[PDB]
């Protein structure tokens, strides 16, 4: 066909050396980062569990044995220790990054190495948003937000000394004591102007640490707390990267509507995958404050 | 002081006289009883060196 303008793609995720106006991206300066990229807040707050399959079986102690006062020569009575079973399964995260081999040769030689930290951040954010907020089409059917919805363990109200203390107390009814708070930084304001109960210097609320979720789904007026040692996670597969030069990608299409063939079209793709698992060990251990 | 953790709430919202960081009330330590028999509104205090215990047989 002897056509030399660059290919247009849909959804247009392909990195290309030539722009459609004919600009050639030589002398390219590697992008620098305006931030420090986020860790997983699930992995920060929760407990790690070694896992080797994609399913794990838990046994937890549930009833402690009793004891008796016995007079001299009185009969000692018998008692029982009990346990409860639970289980967690893993699901797969993944992404593919397609690149033209002109881009990889002449523009950004190291792209598939410099992308790895950003792919890790994307997986951590996807996992946090799935397990805490129950958002982004989570697979587990288990989450903090769904536990709070199930137990109806919710306060409706403004950020006040009463409502924040009543929120913490709502756990201690069950003998569970709060271990942290989860917040959106857009509501530090509402924690600053109440009287003090909060300080930004440690970023602590009433002595507990506040952890910020860098996501759009936790709204202004909303605050979460719990005994986060009751949240358990595991990782059967650490992030694996496979680089491929000859696959088809069906999820990307040429301007003519065809799937993208990497061999005919002289392209490369990085596939990253990870297996990750979540368990909520006690669904009473979490509570939420929500605006009226 | 001896307390039930279900009443930390009532120690938090009085004005401060209590802090959870040390878990102290007016400078004394608060000790929590993990039992169902000490009710919500109830708080105990004393000079606990006046309480003496002994153990003739270890378990």
């Amino acid at each position: 066909s002897n056509n030399v303008k660059p290919q247009v793609f849909n959804p247009d995720n392909v990195m290309m050396h030539e722009k459609k106006d004919g600009t050639l991206m030589n002398e390219f300066t590697t992008p620098i980062l305006q931030e420090v990229m986020e860790n997983s807040k699930i992995m920060q707050l929760g407990k790690y569990e070694p896992m080797e399959g994609t399913e794990k079986k838990f046994t937890f102690w549930a009833d402690k044995p009793g004891a008796y006062w016995v007079g001299e020569g009185q009969k000692i009575e018998t008692s029982k220790a009990t346990w409860v079973n639970a289980t967690m399964r893993a699901f797969k995260l993944g992404v593919i990054l397609p690149v033209t081999k002109e881009f990889l040769n002449y523009t950004y030689s190291q792209f598939f190495e410099e992308m790895k930290p950003m792919i890790a951040e994307a997986f951590y954010k996807k996992f946090d948003e799935a397990g805490i907020l129950n958002q982004g089409n989570n697979p587990f059917g288990k989450s903090i937000a769904q536990s709070i919805e199930k137990t109806n363990k919710v306060i409706k109200g403004d950020f006040t000394q009463d409502n924040i203390i009543d929120l913490e107390a709502l756990l201690e009814d069950d003998e569970l004591e709060a271990n942290a708070f989860i917040s959106k930084t857009q509501n530090r304001s509402l924690l600053r102007k109440i009287v003090r109960i909060y300080d930004r210097n440690s970023d602590s609320l009433d002595g507990l640490p506040v952890v910020n979720l860098k996501s759009s789904n936790l709204k202004r007026g909303e605050l979460i707390t719990g005994d986060f040692d009751k949240l358990i996670y595991g990782i059967p597969q650490l992030i694996e990267y496979k680089i491929d030069e000859t696959a088809q990608l069906s999820t990307v299409k040429n301007e003519d509507g065809t799937p993208v063939n990497l061999f005919e079209q002289d392209m490369v793709a990085l596939r990253a995958t990870m297996h990750v698992a979540l368990h909520i060990a006690d669904d009473k251990a979490f509570a939420k404050l929500v605006p009226a």
